[PDB]
């Protein structure tokens, strides 16, 4: 819509509210009320149209029903609210209401209120302001969000807010800095929930049963509806409370307001306000997004990204003030994001005095609900696709049930018309028959199953942010995995330093130098690079924190770490002091990390005094071989041999900028990234044996043997990824790597299929399609370079269908892989840890962030699913719960509808003969069905996954066929019992006990019990009926009650429900009929479950016969070893 210029807003219309007397649910019904009044009190129209006082009551009920329906249509439909309440008056200068309809599956539509001079409104707790130059409502624009990018001179010399009237203008404009989610009480939430259409339908059914003189049954179902809606309201309140726990509590911060330092809570924070950041306390990150002006902040973005590696946010005072701000470039580490824990504040411009507490100066950019964590919280709460939104499949199923209802009700209306019954009683019977089929809990059953799955998943420390991806986990075809941090533990051990003799020794046939010296016996330059090229920082308490790889190589180095970013070695191969002056941070797209430092290092055995400035860079060996001077002979073969064993290899390089002396202050030290990560020498290879997680192999073999495909997406080498995937059993056949034959600047021009042992070499033109022999008989590994060369070609859709290891991929390449896998129709799971997967975690159908730590807030916004533990077994469990979710939904979609259908036709078999159900009988039947529902609701899951897959859709052949077959069996037994009862006694108004009423009541009781016992899903996805002995005994108790009052063994139970005594031959025939009905229902359900319930695995997840034979042999061996 041009009125609101946002991508998530579909329609916007500037309404104007009308008075209450002009409302469309008031004025025409007030107009037509005296017509009915003149019909009623004035005679000669009493017999003209209505004819009776019961018809008068029917017309009064119909008019009141139409009035309350026209009132409720303004509440359960936004467009009908705009039609019936407010006139259009499409002009900006007089509008007061804005109808906002968002795009599909992006929250609930609303009629927002215009508040104003700045014209604004609030939709989904997002503030929209009217711009007259654009002539449209739009999202709030900050100083950062300006289209001309501001210079740093307005940020270094910001000096805080300097005007009181401008402070009040900022307060009225951007609002206060709070996570404004209002949790509702029980009263207003139940008031909103009592206006929902299925509550209205249930209350209308209660009134219909009350009109037919059913006191106890209507009271029971009203009490049950009240407590069920109370349960739903408490569930929604609990969910909103756990969402409210994600908010940062206010804590006193020192801001610079009116030229003075002032302590104030974090609820009052406006953009452009100068603030001082210190060490944050527990259960609090920082409030809102800031940019560092003066100081260095060691922060931890465990909220925005899954990993807990602390980054080193620098300042902007070293950058010139005339430079254009680059949020995605040099000043990426300049900003500080909200919700993130700052681990340290160190000082290593505007003339302002320093803060009383030793903190860094920052400027607020994005405050309130529009900060990045807050903008994710707004999407996760108000702008998400809700589980409780009524699907069209459930409504079409309800319409199918209503089609069956009308099929029964038309026949009972024709039979009552032909037999000349009372038309009001016949109409009430037909409306009762129609209304006894729609199950009011049916559209909300998926939400209940999702909530039960969330409560089950919270046991394994798995917290789900967006609960509409729980059914998606029931239909996952591809289960993508990261390698490092997901299938690999964080306790890395340094194997050592390799390739010291490159260009200067055991050599293989391909020339690979296998001499791996230890870190202590390494050279001086290798030791200085390992002491220089890291992002390690010592906290004020005295704990070294950083990358686990950098911590591992620090512990292998034997060098202590000082206070002012210095590292010393006391009298281990060399002795001296290094001090890092500038530090270029590591990026996943660059695959390197460099640092400029000052060295004073002496070798203990020869001397060789190395002083002065130094550049140490470590990274991926292909990038380093691209950016050094002279590539040594057999460079590629060394790292390919040390990667063929599965170890992770980095390259270390050094460059002396000034040699003897010093570089000179920080004026020269402000160099460029591309001007210092070039013309390098070679220092060595850092080889680390990254250890596999203990649960990785078991979880991946559980996923592969359960109709899921496991692929590996990782930024590491092809050989490490291939060796891990062979250990974890992702790749079974011979593998082929699609990569450049040489990773130099000239050799990166063609693509080659290569073997791991470097024996097969096949040239590939990327425009030509892939050879089908390679796709069919070989597993494939694809490098991100070869993926980038396959961006817009025909073979790419082949590659994503036949590759299970992706290596050397950028985060954008992981996003491209997951988008392409989404585009082919495969549902995707992505399990990731680092900041290289946050694009991938938000593009998969379900994304899990594996927080590597072993023993509501502190839940990351990087992924919709967050596993607090480090185990890989949290990945199948989610999928298991997802499958169970669908399975639970399926069983309720097979029970409730069938239950209602039975009840409807039972009423029909009564209402064909003029007899009605007893009040006590139908109340006892409803109580027993509620008892069986409570008995069947409590069921856990099995300890493993299965090859069968549940059907996601509800209109499949299995569910519809089973329901139709069981309904046909039930209606055949009901018709036969009715004909037998008419045969025994002829048919010739209060409730009087009869043989037909007792037989129909006993049949509907035993048929509801039979469809509870038959349609319960069992062994392939959950426990069986016999295993939950509480559930089995609860079903068997009602079974024994029904069969005891059917055998006439207890006359007290038969006289309690007003059941006539039965003839012995009739009793035997009816017991045989009940057994035949239960047996036929179980046979039909078992046949249709064995035939059509198993949703077939897709072609990417189908396994070859040798894999199935190996799986069967291993399962037989484990079953033998169990004995
Ligand atoms: N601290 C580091 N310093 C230098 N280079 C690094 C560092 N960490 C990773 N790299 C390199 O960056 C490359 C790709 O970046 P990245 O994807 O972040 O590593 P990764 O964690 O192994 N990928 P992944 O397995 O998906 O988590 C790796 O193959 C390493 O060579
Ligand atoms: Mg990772």
């Amino acid at each position: 819509a041009p009125l609101v210029d946002n991508p998530q807003i579909k329609s916007a219309e500037l309404l104007r509210p009308l008075p209450l007397y002009q409302h469309a649910y008031v004025w025409p019904y007030v107009i037509v009320w005296p017509v009915f009044l003149r019909v009623y009190l004035t005679q000669e129209l009493y017999d003209k149209y209505i004819g009776a006082q019961e018809w008068t009551f029917v017309w009064i009920i119909s008019i009141v029903t139409f009035q309350t329906l026209t009132w409720l249509c303004t509440h359960w439909s936004v467009n009908l609210n705009a039609l019936f309440t407010a006139k259009k008056a499409s002009s900006i200068e007089d509008a007061q209401l804005i109808k906002v309809i968002p795009v599909a599956n992006a929250g609930a539509a609303d009629i927002c209120k215009l508040v104003r001079t700045n014209i604004s409104f609030l939709f989904q707790k997002r503030r929209f302001l009217w711009y007259p130059e654009r002539k449209a409502f739009s999202t709030l624009e900050f100083d950062i969000d300006a289209e001309p990018k501001p210079t740093l001179s307005k940020f270094q010399l910001s000096r805080g807010i300097e005007s009181e009237d401008e402070l009040k203008r900022l307060e009225q404009h951007y609002g206060t800095n709070t996570f404004d989610i209002p949790v509702p009480t029980f009263t207003e939430l139940f008031k909103e929930h009592a206006v929902a259409p299925f509550f209205v339908f249930q209350v209308f059914c209660v009134g219909l049963w009350l009109l037919d003189e059913y006191w106890y049954y209507s009271l029971f179902t009203l009490v049950m509806l009240v407590v069920f809606e109370s349960t739903v309201v408490w569930q929604r309140q609990r969910t909103l409370t756990e969402f409210r726990s994600m908010s940062i509590k206010p804590y006193p911060i020192y801001v610079y307001r009116l030229g003075k330092w002032t302590e104030i809570q974090s609820d009052k924070l406006l953009p452009g306000d100068l603030v001082s950041v210190t060490r944050t306390k527990e259960d609090s990150g920082v409030a809102c997004d800031m940019i560092l002006v003066e100081g260095t902040a060691i922060v931890n973005e465990a909220m925005l990204s899954g990993e807990s590696t602390p980054l080193l946010k620098d300042s902007i005072q070293l950058r010139p003030g005339d430079a254009v701000l680059e949020v995605d470039g040099l000043d990426k580490n300049s900003l500080l994001w909200g919700g993130t824990k700052v681990l340290q504040i160190t000082h290593g411009a505007s003339g302002i005095p320093p803060p009383p507490d030793n903190g860094a100066m920052a400027v607020v950019t994005k405050t309130g609900f529009e900060t990045s964590q807050g903008s994710l919280v707004r999407t996760m709460i108000y702008s998400t696709e809700r589980v409780s939104a009524n699907n069209t499949e459930a409504l079409l199923f309800i319409l199918f049930l209503l089609v069956f209802a009308l099929a029964a009700s038309w026949y009972v209306w024709d039979e009552g018309v032909r037999k000349d019954r009372k038309r009001s009683k016949l109409l009430l019977d037909c409306i009762l028959i129609i209304t006894s089929v729609v199950p009011p809990e049916l559209p909300m059953e998926l939400s209940l199953a999702v909530n039960t799955s969330l409560s089950a998943l919270a046991k394994f420390a798995i917290f789900c942010t967006e609960p509409f991806r729980i059914p998606f986990a029931g239909r996952i075809d591809v289960a993508c995995f990261d390698k490092t941090g997901t299938l690999t533990g964080e306790d890395l051990v340094v194997e050592g330093i390799a390739g010291l003799g490159l260009g200067h020794t055991p050599k293989e046939a391909d020339g690979a130098h296998t001499r791996m010296v230890s870190v202590h016996d390494a050279g001086m330059e290798t030791t200085l690079v390992l002491a220089t090229a890291h992002a390690l920082v010592k906290l004020d308490e005295g704990e070294i924190v950083g990358d686990p790889m950098e911590k591992a190589t620090l512990n292998a180095l034997g060098w202590v770490l000082g206070k002012n970013d210095t590292l010393t070695s006391k009298p281990s191969g060399i002795l001296g002091t290094v001090q890092i002056k500038r530090r270029f941070q590591f990026s996943s797209a660059l695959k390197r990390q460099s640092s400029v430092a000052t060295i004073t290092a002496t070798e203990v055995k020869t001397g060789r005094k190395l002083r002065g400035s130094f550049v140490g860079v470590k990274g991926a060996p292909e990038t380093i071989m691209k950016m050094l001077v002279t590539v040594p002979e057999h460079y590629e073969e060394t790292y390919k041999y040390f990667t063929r064993r599965g170890s992770r290899v980095l390259a270390l390089a050094y460059k002396q900028l000034t040699t003897e002396g010093e570089l000179g202050a920080n004026k020269i030290n402000d160099l460029k990234r591309e001007s210092v990560e070039a013309d390098l020498h070679f220092a060595g290879f850092l080889v680390l044996q990254c250890p596999l997680k203990e649960d990785a192999k078991q979880a991946v073999r559980m996923l592969n043997e359960s109709s899921h495909r496991v692929v590996m997406i990782t930024g590491d080498n092809p050989l490490t990824a291939v060796h891990v995937a062979k250990e974890v059993e992702i790749v079974d056949r011979d593998v082929l790597i699609l990569d450049a034959p040489e990773h130099s600047v000239y050799g990166e021009e063609s693509l080659v299929w290569r073997s791991v042992d470097d024996k097969i070499r096949i040239d590939v033109d990327p425009t030509k399609p892939i050879d089908p022999e390679i796709l069919k008989t070989k597993d494939l590994c694809v490098t991100g370079y070869a993926l980038n060369k396959f961006k817009g070609q025909v073979g790419w859709k082949s590659l994503l269908r036949y590759t299970w290891v992706y290596a050397r991929v950028s985060p954008k390449q992981k996003e491209d892989i997951l988008l392409g896998l989404k585009d082919m129709g495969y549902y995707t799971l992505m399990a990731g840890d680092g900041t290289n997967d946050v694009g991938a975690l938000k593009q998969a159908h379900v994304g899990v962030a594996l927080l590597n730590g072993t023993q509501l807030g502190d839940a990351s916004v990087a992924a919709p699913f967050t596993s607090k533990l480090r185990n890989v077994m949290a990945i199948p469990n989610i999928l298991r719960q997802g499958r169970c979710t669908l399975v639970a939904t399926i069983q309720m979609y097979k029970i409730l509808a069938l239950n209602c259908l039975i009840s409807a036709y039972s009423l029909s078999v009564l209402y064909l003969e003029g007899i009605k159900f007893g009040d006590g009988q139908i109340t006892i039947s409803g109580m027993l069905m509620s008892v069986c529902f409570l008995s069947i609701s409590r069921a856990r899951s099995v300890e493993g996954l299965s090859k069968e897959r549940p059907q996601p859709n509800i209109f499949n052949f299995y569910i519809i066929g089973s329901i139709l077959g069981q309904f046909a069996v039930h209606v055949a037994t009901l018709i036969y019992i009715a004909q037998l009862c008419d045969q025994i006694e002829p048919r010739t108004a209060e409730f009087k006990p009869s043989l037909l009423n007792s037989a129909v009541y006993l049949l509907q009781l035993i048929q509801q019990i039979s469809t509870f016992a038959v349609n319960y899903q069992g062994r392939p996805f959950r426990e069986s009926l016999s295993e939950n002995k509480g559930m089995f005994y609860g079903i068997v108790g009602v079974t024994a009650i029904a069969f005891a009052c059917s055998t006439e063994m207890l006359p007290e139970l038969n006289e309690a429900m007003k059941l006539v005594p039965f003839n012995e031959n009739f009793k035997t025939i009816m017991t045989t009929v009940m057994i035949i009905d239960f047996v036929a229902c179980y046979v039909i359900e078992w046949v249709l479950k064995k035939l059509f319930s198993d949703l077939r695995a897709r072609d990417i997840a189908e396994r070859r016969p040798d894999q199935l034979e190996r799986e069967r042999v291993r399962k037989e061996k484990e079953a033998r070893e169990k004995e």
